[PDB]
């Protein structure tokens, strides 16, 4: 009667039993190696630090994120964020409650399968089932219509659904992100003669992006307003105590989303991965889809996203229309309130994966079970 | 069960075994050889005296240091004066104990391998380990976070450590140490029309740096305060009864401390390796070491040391963060201290070099257990 | 229709006009103060020497390298080091000529600006350009296509181009260079018991290291292989007299290149800098990346790297592929020659800044022009 | 334009007016007091002799140097002294002509100070200026780099330049002069059967010194050399009439300067103190040290100094170095001259301390021009 | 088993055995021969009278002292006193016994070796050894430290020793002794209307200074006292029969010592000589030194000796360091006395110079075992 709800993200981990409004356990998913020996004598090694400790001491450790665009690259160390999840944070034991496993949309069949299988092989777990992140964001969000777009560090969603089916072709995913955001800050800030080459370093700078970046209405008119330089300018306190100045890097550091041209990649940005998932969707359902658009997952959180990505589709597609951007107030943890309804249903409770039917089906039956 | 911990300084020799809150003996590292020959008919020669009781007669002896910088320059007096310690002061056997010695920070690998091959070979230890002075005051700070910059006759260290872990490219080592400031303090002291050419002489001088030196706050201020003359020039007692008076080189003695252009050398002072030493060190963790900062060894016992080297570093470093300078009483053995708590943990057991090991692997095995 | 070239690097300055084949002057980057007061009257002070005359006699002088990182800490050395080339060595006039200063890729933009900044008002100069350092290595290597990676003491580039096209999002600043190396050298050359604590030594250092440095086949092979030494050990005669043998310190030295673990960094070594500058590539030119690798600048003139980059990159990239490094022979000045060909270009002429364009569109167009 | 020169030595005044080749009055500096009282009516007492006159008649007088190791003991006799000089000799007049006074390095402040004190406020000069010895001997050997080691009566000073840059840290005195090897030769002589107790004689001995004193190549040789006495004795005739004559006496008395073990001083010996003021100076210049050392100062004129002294350094300081010294034909006054050339020199006219100056600032200035 | 101890004195022989507590024979050392021709027929000639027989007759003897200022003048007359020693007085064979003979410091070659070979060669010795006889006091004085100062009639030597360590450097010999107090005595006494030209007359005076001498306190002031003249003037009643009255001559007669001004020498006083005996030795042993003063040898046999001795070496030396001369009772025999404490020592039997070593080694053998 308690599911245990684990979002896995890129970059996050946002674990909390279901039925609560909000998740108890939001901690990073690094896997931290110190890199010199250690020294002092009756010091508890605990040779590969995880979650919040490793990013308490980050200027001992290599930081590793084992998930690069929600594909994980290296098993060892996410099979080890895990276990921190259910032992030292969530205090839940594995073998007691069934746990809902989240994932991205066109996600190499090799997550999914060996995803479960150490779920049931390694840990020990009743039951399971992995949704995928955008569907489970349309639940909080309470309504049954719209495009769900949410962007985590490592993959952007785009799933329409119309009344509650879903469409299978229009799916679409970009893989511009906050990593790629911060990794990309880097490459402006050097500009400015900051300079961060180590991966401590980098998370200092995905602070810097979520305090002091914001999204710019119209781009080109702001690259012109910085000439004069008044209060866009603000002024970041490190951790070391110098004072960085981060300049325009503040919104050309964002925008990034709306261009990918920047980063380099040669997809199409945010807004044409909107308007693009929707002109693949037929002709009758884009009243609903361009009406119930609904920002998630982090990278969102920019302030003044909201205005720019309406105004541009509204732009893009046919002005009778009228676009309305949902951007619902703790959107960042929007999967996980989607896991904590989805998990609560009373019908949902027919669709697990059960021990048995693994154990008879293998590993593979995680495909028709979705 | 009893460990006997030797920490081999410059000019200081300082043994007790373990557990004891202060070390046994104290004496300073000498190996007199008398001059002058023997008369008197009955007297017993010893042809080298060693020690305190070398240093009781100064008169008949030329006295030779067998460390300079840390690094011994002739064997056969350090054999001698360790000799002296175990039988004549320690009281304790070789064969026994286990014995801790100590080392400096990036110390030539010779003074390793032929320092245990002395001790094994030679002298018979059952087991054996050398460690940086640096580290070994911080167990004696009983805190595991900071920079501990010592500075004995030979050398002066600063390594920094974060949370039990130590940073090996941080590590920085000068020369500037109490046997500049003695050799210096006579270049000066001829200024005033005493002089010192002599070996017994300069420990006469040594005497007057301990007694009346101090630290100015502000140097430029103090060489100008000392126009007008009241309480600046004390008067120091030899052992021939004659009195002299000291003026300004009271204070601008030990600042070569912080500016070793005095000397001559072209290093930087103690301020700018300390601050260096951690501008070498992660940004991440410079809030826990600027905090930190342990003055340790004799050297430093200059009064109003603290005062002057924490404004000078926070002049040095961004004034957002405190910078505290922690001055133990009684740092002046914080090195041995740290071999005492360190030699009694109970997992340190596990470390010592064996009589064994040693046998079989030569004594090339230092350098893998240090 | 001559073109002065002057490439500015971190510890050399290599200055020859248009149309030479190798520089007329080269000299290190190295403004000396003398330290102490001259005494001898009637000697020209000339108080800051620089250049090849301060490193003629360096017992004197306290040498500061303006350049750390490709980044000018220190201007008024800087300048006064450009002063020193155009008068006292190429022995052209500035205003006469246009000059063609050289830069490292992602540089702060506060050395281009000021940089030209200085060429135009404190020196009178015609015309000016500023060309990535690696781009012009290609011309000198007279091919269309291929990785350039140097490295100088500053800094070291991987800037792919294919079939003409400059990749932007691909370039990489990795910053193990000639003075990590040499920095480290002492830190290793210590443990033999050698020491070198001042800059002029630091220059003799750097010296062993042009002359006695090797990088490994395979490393953790020949770190085996010294166990017993025949001809691995090379002695190395200083302008002392005094003759040292270096060890190990040979090829552990420069390895620090492909490792940068040891210097202490968490960068990616130079393969996998290289390798990953490439792997942001499309997929579609790394046919011709893969093939045409140039070294270049000067810390790659070891004996041997050739063979190991290649061997590495082929264990890193598939194995289908034909990995060739072009180790062209005077690579030294391969960005100065590189310099020659572009600035003879007929239809280069075009581009350079003109004093009119910089008089009125202020010191910033520096950034359009490049 | 005519500058006045009185190098003041320990046992000798030497005082010629600028421009000429070598000094006009050469007299050793001495203060008789008739001892008994004087009888014969008529006669003129003039109380106090000085110089010359005094040593003509050294019977009658108790002789008091007024200078005992380059330091005033007693004021009174030395102005006499200067007054004779000025007056009975020079001939020049004090308030007419600028005057250079000469010092040894690391001498009490007391001597600069006192020194000119008395010679603007008793004599009244223009202008007055006070040099090391030690330089103003290498403006005489005319090339501007080497170790210029002398040795006074009173004092040998090991002074080391660079290129007319001069290292502060590396002057070394030590007190082994004429006066310890005459009070020396006395302890010896002794033990022939002769012996001098008293002032006169042991000027008297002083000239035993000069005239039959030589030094040995290797001294352990001649000791031996000496069983089978052929040449070696040679008979020198007092004022007396009495015939001396002189064993082994020769070669180990001046042997002192280099072994002081004899005399009974601490101090390392000439050749260590030169070895040593080296091995203080960077390693940089050691060449050029090593080349040009200038042999200065009376006492090293004994008859095979140099081939003693290069063989010498050469057995300490690594073979690979030439080792030249070189001992200039008329080293006598090698001080001497440099005062003259030092003091015609067109620029050196700035550097007079003025009369003005003097008044204004009080004798304290002295220290700051020098 | 029987240790002969001889102490040749200027003027005194003292012998005895060893083991003795005081010397068995005492006597003056002399030769006399009677300058008229004998008449008596029968008398027994023996041509010359030695020792205190030719002291019972004087009035037909010429006495010559053989030793004059601790330098045998004229051997034959010395190898005859001792002759008389060993057969006359000692009653000891010269063949049967090892003896001791006492020599000055700093003393001519020329008595050691001679003097041996007339022990060897004319008389037959099984062993022998000569020792300075300042030192010799000391084992007397029975304490390891302190300045041994005796005056004989030849000599007056200023030993220092620290611990058992003498100081060759520190020795010091002034000539001023017995026998020119007396010469001296006889040139004042001249002054009352008294006078002495004849050698049997100068004995007469020595008795007078023996008896009626004494050293003023004060002696400016003593010279003030005697115009009032009360018990100053005591009656001395020759072998004449005639009675003496002495005034002033009593305390101005042993002055000299303190002064030898008057006796004419240029020489330092006693306390000189003291003082200056000890600021030749190391600043370190000062305190001993002048702790320990002892007196020695006949000539401070003068009541009232100490007193003025040690005010004045306090006055000399500085104020804070206490000074005691230690006169012991028995003082005159103290360089015997250690005569027989030395040759009494165990460990003293392996020095002898023996029989054999001189056979083979020659006289001069006697130089190396002193
Ligand atoms: C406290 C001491 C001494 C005294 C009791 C202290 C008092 C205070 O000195 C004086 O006032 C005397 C005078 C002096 C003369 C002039 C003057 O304006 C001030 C002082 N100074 C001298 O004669 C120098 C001579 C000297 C020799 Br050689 N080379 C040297 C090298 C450099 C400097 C000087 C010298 N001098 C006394 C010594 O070195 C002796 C060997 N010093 C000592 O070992 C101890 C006992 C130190
Ligand atoms: N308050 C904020 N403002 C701006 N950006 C933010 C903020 N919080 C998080 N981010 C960005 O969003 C990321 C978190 O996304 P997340 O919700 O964890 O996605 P997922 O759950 O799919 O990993 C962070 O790494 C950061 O780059
Ligand atoms: N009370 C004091 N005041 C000032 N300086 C001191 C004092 N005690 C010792 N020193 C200086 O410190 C030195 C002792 O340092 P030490 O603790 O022995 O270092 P190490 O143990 O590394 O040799 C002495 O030689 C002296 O120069
Ligand atoms: N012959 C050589 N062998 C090995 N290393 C060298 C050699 N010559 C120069 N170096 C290294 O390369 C550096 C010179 O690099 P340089 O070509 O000046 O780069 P930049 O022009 O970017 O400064 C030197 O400081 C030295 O460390
Ligand atoms: N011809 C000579 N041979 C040997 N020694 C000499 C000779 N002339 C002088 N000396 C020694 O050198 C001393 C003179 O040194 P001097 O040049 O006066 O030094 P300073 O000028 O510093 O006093 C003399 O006292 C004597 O001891
Ligand atoms: N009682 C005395 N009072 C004063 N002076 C004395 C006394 N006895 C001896 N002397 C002096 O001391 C001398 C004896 O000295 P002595 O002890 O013989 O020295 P040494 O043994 O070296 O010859 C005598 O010649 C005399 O001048
Ligand atoms: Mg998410
Ligand atoms: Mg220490
Ligand atoms: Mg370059
Ligand atoms: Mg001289
Ligand atoms: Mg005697």
């Amino acid at each position: 009667v308690q599911a245990l709800v684990v979002d896995n993200g890129s970059g996050n981990v946002k674990a909390g039993v279901a039925g609560d409004d909000a998740p108890r356990s939001v901690f990073p998913s690094i896997v931290g190696r110190p890199k010199n020996p250690g020294i002092m004598v009756g010091m508890e090694e605990k040779d590969a630090f995880v979650g919040d400790e490793a990013q308490t001491k980050r200027g001992i450790l290599t930081l590793k994120y084992p998930i690069e665009h929600g594909i994980v690259t290296n098993w060892d160390d996410m099979e080890k964020i895990w276990h921190h999840t259910f032992y030292n944070e969530l205090r839940a034991a594995p073998e007691e409650h069934p746990v809902l496993l989240t994932e991205a949309p066109l996600n190499p069949k090799g997550n999914r399968e060996r995803m479960t299988q150490i779920m049931f092989e390694s840990f020990n777990v009743p039951a399971m089932y992995v949704a995928i992140q955008a569907v489970l964001s349309l639940y909080s969000s309470g309504r049954t219509t719209g495009i769900v777009l949410d962007s985590g560090d490592g993959v952007s969603h785009t799933v329409p659904i119309y009344e509650g089916y879903a469409l299978p072709h229009a799916i679409m995913r970009l893989d511009l992100a906050g990593r790629d955001l911060t990794e990309y800050l880097m490459k402006i800030l050097h500009e400015r003669g900051y300079g961060f080459s180590t991966s401590a370093e980098k998370e200092i700078v995905r602070d810097i992006k979520e305090k002091l970046c914001y999204i710019a209405l119209n781009f080109d008119e702001e690259m012109k307003t910085s000439e004069q330089s008044s209060d866009i300018e603000k002024s970041y306190e490190l951790p070391d105590g110098n004072i960085i100045t981060v300049g325009n890097e503040r919104f050309r550091c964002p925008e990034a989303l709306f261009q990918p041209s920047f980063l380099g990649k040669e997809a199409a940005g945010i807004h044409t991965t909107t308007f693009n998932s929707i002109k693949k969707c037929d002709v009758d359902i884009r009243k609903d889809l361009y009406g119930n658009i609904v920002l998630s997952g982090g990278t969102t959180m920019y302030e003044g996203i909201g205005e720019r990505l309406t105004r541009d589709i509204t732009t893009l597609a046919p002005s009778t229309m009228k676009i309305k951007v949902v951007a619902p107030p703790e959107r960042k943890y929007s999967v996980w309130i989607g896991g904590s309804i989805l998990s609560s249903l009373s019908t949902f409770q027919q669709m697990w994966i059960t021990k048995e039917e693994y154990d008879e089906s293998g590993p593979s039956i995680v495909h028709r079970k979705c």
